[PDB]
């Protein structure tokens, strides 16, 4: 509604880079569709997951299966008000597809946004639209871009963003939150009542997508978020999980990214923060055993404070036995402990729809995060207006 | 034969969790059905390798892909004698579906014994079968169990087993030993000549059925069971291989559940045992080199006491040239081996025969670990009777 | 023409012991056919990466598919003048196949040279065609040989060949060099003018065909050769990729070989060393930001030196600038950087050619080896003559 935006996508994209800019968009109110050149809507792409162990360069692994919602040689780009570009290992080979690099030209010209981040700046570069354009990419991608004649940004951090005009540019997925909210800005979006700390309950195995996307979602609106894990101080991190549906009845695990804790788990004032988070994955099942988690949670509910739950997470707030006597979702299969709770069940159909009751929101899966998002954002009195 | 036992499988059900029991029970003379909603008899479930590295939580990876015997829409519950319900990530989703928990609700009037391990027990929460039940679970089932009012038993170690009349709960796969002694026990089985110390000689990659099957099946029986492995001591661990037959010439390979050696490998006396299994794998290989494994495997040979080796295993035995003028099965490629040790070649077919030779114990692949444990328990005069 | 050989291969064989041979026999000018039972030309067989990580046997990995290029049962045995028999998990299988072992009997039977390394002499035991003759193996192949009477050779150093009339054999993958010179001896080739230095760039997570192919048969051909990492000493080892194309409209990637460095990068002495090789993989992106790496290329360039540059090695060339006013080749993908970098684009089709352009020979992908080996081989001025 108001905006609608055009990501382009393709096989390889990294992971993050795509789903986040997805999602965070959605639950802002910005229509956004999903497009690779020869492929049609409902075709997947498989994705990367690019981190760092300890080498001279990342490691790579498989990441979710992307599904995309439009067809590429099918959309009017006079229809957009926006683009973006993912990163991964799919601009490398998109940057030389002769229908991207007119796609990317022609938007160009108009004078619309365009927001590349980490390797999507080589498509720039091949559309040669950034001389003499300030911008910053990928370390690697540096020598490309001056060579294209354009104002090298040399990233001396993972976050660092340049906007030069209508061309914004990121590093990397972990300058995700102001990558999100320039791209917003120069939507003509205006953020307001966003000045809140939300409290992120995370632990081992959580869901890759169900911790990234709305941590850095809430993080482009402004607020100040932090995200914590028992027996972790805020410099440990948390391996993922990348639960994903591929043929068999339930769904598959895969490792996904590494996330980084903000606080030390001790010295945690709940009082201090306006909301509460908690990812899904298979971290809820264990965290729920720690007295220490619960009474935060207590402490959330009792004072009347926003909650937000997605996917297995209500496992922890059944423990809690804050539940009783409430309506929410969950993951079809976390229903068992919904109604042990005391809590009515609300059918997650479809499985991108999420509910609110009273503080209490609840989604099923990550395909509901923009719902999710939104209406955490609603209980908190933040809002996103454009035209 | 005298019992018959039906075991609810699931997509990512545990590894071991189904396989341990499925052939444990038949060894002992119990036919046993596998089924899973939705599917027939010959369709595949893949498995779930759940171990620990270190993190928070259990890591998960890949297991064997599981075969069903049965088909569930024409299963008729008065005619099995028991229940079993594998962990994994199976009873999640499966503890949801309408048909799986009547097929509980009703097992659970009729009494009979009903023996369920790790995650298994959310479908007795489910079908609400646990109120005022004594039982233990994995120790994050424990909220669900509580809520579902059963006397909760917390697994204070990882081999915690609990009885209380027809029901037979176990917390993880290393209670696997009590947990189908117990579920023998409550289908009247006794055992008797179980007073034996069997040696199990293990090594980096050796076939993880191949090693946790024959070895916990033993135990479960009452014998006393050491694993060693050449410069290895007491609390070491062996890394496992998955061999399985996907569509290709050859069995692929990925890596399996760590293994826990029992004895130091240097405090070892050929003495105090009363056989001797050698697992398959690429263990048998390497193993084949050692000195100190070739007098082992003379010793048990020229002293007459049984000896079973199954896959790769005959290696082992080849290289210590104890397969003299003898008749022996083996892994199909391990004919050569057999052959050029001076054995006579005994066609492994169908795949899950085994072949007893005086006080040799044959078998060609881990499917035979049914007819293989059946035939040892043979030569160490081990029973189990019924009714 | 010349010479025509045939090479055994096998779901699950070993990755290098098939490329390796399979392409530096054909920039040798000998003709190649791969074959394997039951398929025909255009099929393909998954291959396995094998290497120790710190266990007691090496651990295995799946590596490129290799597409066989002709069909086993329409093989005229007579039309060939060698046979090579590559290891890995295969020979256990093919061992134990009717048709292969009387196709190794009747090529054993002719005199005609053999060559066969790590687990490919399970074949030639399987034939009894080693009595009395001398030869090497991987250490538990020879409990086999032995036993076939054969006079065995302990691979004290993994690099260890042996040579009995026509019968050439290899312990691992380390004695390709040696393995493959011995074999074109005995095919009656004389290698002349390889008294040349050899520099190889590399990183971590380069094309795993893209470094062992070159390297290797430049060291078969005579040259000395040298590998290097920025910071990095002579014992440090690279981990490396393996691309592969899987049905997406991308590659795919895996883990493959370690690669062991060969001198320091910080004692690194351009002055000597008459050529530089740099290989593909996404290691070029991250080493075309090094000054130090620019220089050395600046170096060899200036020199008037041949330069050797495959996939994604341009990366590093056309950031030294050397590319400007030069024709060459290299990955699609890649033709960004070669553009930007004022160099001629040379369309690489098909796929497995090379290109030379004056000092500078390029080649697009690990398909095109061959070429380019062969190209390199004529500026240095070395040559491989039969007849």
């Amino acid at each position: 509604n108001s905006r609608t935006v055009l990501i382009l996508c393709g096989d390889y994209m990294e992971d993050y880079e795509v789903m986040v800019p997805f999602q965070a968009l959605q639950a802002f109110g910005i229509t956004v569709h999903t497009v690779c050149p020869g492929k049609k809507a409902g075709d997947s792409c498989p994705t990367a997951v690019h981190d760092f162990c300890g080498h001279q360069t990342y490691f790579e692994s498989r990441g979710h299966n992307f599904t995309l919602n439009a067809t590429f040689d099918e959309v009017d780009l006079s229809k957009y008000d926006g683009l973006v570009i993912p990163g991964g290992r799919a601009p490398e080979y998109l940057a030389l597809t002769a229908s991207v690099v007119e796609l990317v030209k022609e938007f160009s010209r108009s004078g619309k946004p365009i927001a590349s981040i980490c390797h999507g700046q080589l498509i720039l570069a091949a559309a040669d639209t950034v001389n003499g354009r300030k911008c910053t990419a990928y370390a690697t991608v540096g020598p490309s871009l001056v060579a294209a004649g354009a104002k090298w940004v040399e990233p001396i951090t993972p976050d660092v963003c340049v906007v030069d005009g209508s061309l914004i540019t990121a590093a990397t997925y972990e300058g995700h939150p102001e990558f999100i909210q320039l791209f917003v800005k120069a939507l003509g979006g205006k953020i307001t009542g966003a000045n809140k700390r939300i409290l992120f309950l995370c632990g081992d195995y959580m869901e890759d997508y169900e911790v990234k996307v709305p941590f850095q979602s809430l993080q482009a609106l402004g607020c100040q978020v932090d995200a914590v894990c028992p027996e972790k101080k805020a410099g440990e991190r948390c391996p993922t999980a990348i639960h994903d549906f591929e043929g068999d009845q339930t769904y598959s695990e895969k490792p996904g990214h590494t996330f980084a804790l903000t606080t030390n788990f001790d010295d945690l004032v709940s009082s201090s923060y306006d909301a509460l988070v908690i990812p899904g994955g298979r971290a809820p099942e264990y965290l729920a055993l720690n007295e220490h988690v619960l009474n935060i949670v207590k402490e959330f509910m009792n004072s009347e404070k926003p909650v937000a739950s997605i996917c297995h997470g209500q496992q922890i707030l059944a423990a809690a036995g804050v539940l009783k006597g409430r309506k929410c979702t969950a993951y079809p299969a976390v229903k068992l402990n919904v109604v042990l709770g005391g809590g009515t069940w609300l059918e997650p159909d479809p499985i991108d729809r999420c509910f609110t009751d009273g503080n209490l929101v609840t989604g099923a899966a990550w395909p509901g995060h923009p719902e999710f998002v939104s209406q955490l954002m609603a209980l908190l009195g933040i809002q996103v207006s454009f035209h």
